[PDB]
């Protein structure tokens, strides 16, 4: 199963392309300067069988708890709602989310001891990396 690796609480310390990425996904201004600005923190636990993962920024959080391989409903940041699957895929946490006929992913991987998080919309790619603490 999921690496007990990425349980822990991640800090942001890399972002590129995330603009394009938040753009991409027709994000409102108002959530792109706070996408921007932030540099969250993201706790990954379990419970059993149940993942969450909960994502902390100065004046906002988000949180999913799943099980792996069934699709749940998700209220994004920027506010899309979301029928949303985590699988893992040679030790990659990978998330897709849908709505509206459109699909994003996020892609989670650890590489050297960090948590690399690859978003992809429509070709536009993101890569955000996290240390540790
Ligand atoms: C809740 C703190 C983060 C605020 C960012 C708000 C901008 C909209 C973000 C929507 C998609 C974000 C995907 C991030 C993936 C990750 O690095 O964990």
């Amino acid at each position: 199963g999921m690496s007990n690796k990425f349980l822990g609480t991640w800090k942001l310390v890399s972002s590129e392309n995330f603009d394009d990425y938040m753009k991409a996904l027709g994000v409102g201004l108002a959530t792109r300067k706070l996408g921007n600005l932030a540099k969250p923190t993201v706790i990954i636990s379990k419970k059993g069988d149940i993942i969450t993962i909960r994502t902390e920024s100065t004046a906002k959080n988000t949180e999913i708890s799943f099980k792996l391989g069934q699709e749940f409903e998700e209220t994004t940041a920027d506010n899309r709602k979301t029928k949303s699957i985590v699988t893992l895929q040679r030790g990659s946490l990978n998330q897709v989310q849908r709505w509206d006929g459109k699909e994003t992913t996020i892609k989670r991987k650890l590489v050297n001891g960090k948590m690399v998080a690859e978003c992809k919309m429509k070709g536009v790619v993101c890569t955000r990396i996290y240390e540790k603490v």
